[PDB]
């Protein structure tokens, strides 16, 4: 979620423009936005966000069932840059847009940086932010001129947990070589892998319910081979574009 970026990264974007979102929802998926070419100093103005997946394809749920996936979104903005007040949303625009509850500031000193999300991915097929571009005349820190917005997006539940650990909506890895002699499957959905080293000892490597098991009773398995599928079905995806900050005529 949004709010484990902001508890574990004061930075959403590392040096190398990767946005740490990354560092938890592993696939990539593509992310898109489209903002105009330029914009008038204390205007507002569209930036519109989409999220692509199949919408005929569940993921697993943190019950193990399946169902519907959520989306969500860390849209960079330059500096000076906030998303529109209420009352700054021009008429013919605030049904064009989302409600301002939607977005979040990634904190106080950053409202350049706005987080949106979980939402429901069938209900927001576009995200629209109204953004309040600053004003140079009057903002010392801000200049006219050409600059980049970087967009991080994401659908489906992430595969690690702030806490480290893997989330059922992931691979599951055999932790040692040798024969499965056993795999208790729990009507709970979880599993139970037994596995017998090349020379005596037996490891149990223990699965949530969500993966599938792609194994067999019987079958030898390398250290790190899969026990599962890759039950993920999302995915974050990062997108930049440019706007121009311009000047009166
Ligand atoms: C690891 C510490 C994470 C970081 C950093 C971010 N997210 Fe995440 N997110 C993570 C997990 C393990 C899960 C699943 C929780 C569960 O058990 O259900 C999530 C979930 C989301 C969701 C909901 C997706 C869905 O339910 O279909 C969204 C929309 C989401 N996360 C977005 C998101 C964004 C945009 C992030 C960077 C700004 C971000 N997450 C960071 C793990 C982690
Ligand atoms: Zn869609
Ligand atoms: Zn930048």
């Amino acid at each position: 979620y949004p709010f484990w970026a902001q508890q574990n990264y004061a930075n959403p974007r590392e040096a190398t423009g990767r946005i740490v979102c990354a560092n938890c929802h592993l696939a990539a998926k593509p992310a898109e936005i489209e903002v105009p070419q330029a914009v008038l100093p204390d205007s507002v103005f569209k930036a519109v966000v989409k999220i692509p997946y199949d919408h005929s394809v569940q993921q697993v749920q943190a019950d193990g069932s399946k169902g519907p996936l959520n989306v969500g979104a860390v849209l960079m903005l330059p500096e000076g840059f906030t998303i529109a007040p209420e009352d700054r949303i021009p008429e013919e625009m605030k049904e064009e847009v989302g409600p301002s509850y939607l977005f979040q500031p990634y904190a106080d000193d950053k409202q350049n940086i706005v987080l949106v999300g979980p939402l429901p991915g069938d209900e927001y097929e576009e995200i629209v932010f109204p953004v309040l571009s600053p004003n140079p005349a009057t903002n010392k820190s801000v200049a006219f001129g050409k600059y980049s917005i970087h967009l991080g997006a994401n659908r489906g539940r992430g595969q690690i947990y702030p806490t480290g650990e893997k989330s059922n909506n992931a691979v599951y890895n055999a932790s040692a070589a040798g024969v499965i002699t056993a795999i208790a499957k729990a009507d709970d959905g979880s599993a139970e892998v037994k596995i017998r080293t090349e020379d005596g000892t037996t490891i149990v490597d223990k699965i949530p319910a969500g993966p599938e098991l792609i194994v067999s009773e019987g079958e030898e398995v390398a250290a790190g081979a899969a026990l599962t599928n890759n039950p993920n079905v999302g995915g974050f995806g990062q997108k930049d574009t440019e706007i121009v900050l311009q000047s009166p005529n």
